[PDB]
RNA sequence: CAAC
């Protein structure tokens, strides 16, 4: 729950919805971050498309870094 | 729920 990062610009590597999770490479610093379905804000209600730019805050997760709040740019 |  400890945050990171605000407001990080990114870009949908995969997002697997079979699996429910996916990566999003940070523009800011071209290191992939983990993001599992629950953290991209509202049928897939909570799915991002490969290659989407996306913007996010990056939280201290159970397994490291990982997405929060995932919504469009702006 | 960590490389599909």
């Amino acid at each position: 729950k400890k945050v990171i990062a605000t407001k990080v610009l990114g870009t949908v590597k995969w997002f697997n919805v079979r699996n429910g999770y996916g990566f999003i490479n940070r523009n800011d610093t071209k290191e992939d971050v983990f993001v599992h379905q629950t953290a991209i804000k509202k049928k897939y209600l909570r799915s991002v498309g490969d290659g989407e730019t996306v913007e996010f805050d990056v939280v201290e997760g159970e397994k490291g870094a990982e997405a929060a709040n995932v919504t469009g740019p702006g």
